[PDB]
């Protein structure tokens, strides 16, 4: 089960693509806008965790990048937010512990 995982700051990727390894998905890394583009190919992601500012890149530009193909346009999107109408299905607060984002992520799959 795969899980892109587009977020700059690199010990929290690391700290959720462990969570989701731990717990049976299958994580994709993507450090910053246009790697995470370059991600957007076979296999394809069955979810997106979308932090919401990256460098080369927000967040909200993201999912538009998604929205406009049909391969993309369909995927899930769970925006990443810090605490300090955007397209994301849902959305999950910095930091967050391993089981709201797991939980949360399969609320979301369907
Ligand atoms: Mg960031």
């Amino acid at each position: 089960r795969r899980i892109l995982v587009v977020e700059d700051e690199a010990p929290i990727r690391e700290m959720v693509c462990f969570v989701l390894e731990q717990n049976g998905f299958q994580p994709v890394e993507a450090e910053d806008y246009d790697s995470a583009v370059n991600q957007l190919n076979e296999p394809w992601p069955d979810l997106i965790l979308l932090d919401w500012m990256l460098p080369g890149g927000s967040g909200i530009q993201f999912i538009k990048h998604l929205k406009r193909e049909s391969m993309t346009r369909d995927i899930p999107v769970v925006m990443l937010t810090a605490r300090g109408e955007t397209g994301a299905d849902d959305y999950i607060t910095k930091p967050f512990s391993p089981k709201e984002l797991v939980a949360r992520i399969k609320a979301v799959m369907r």
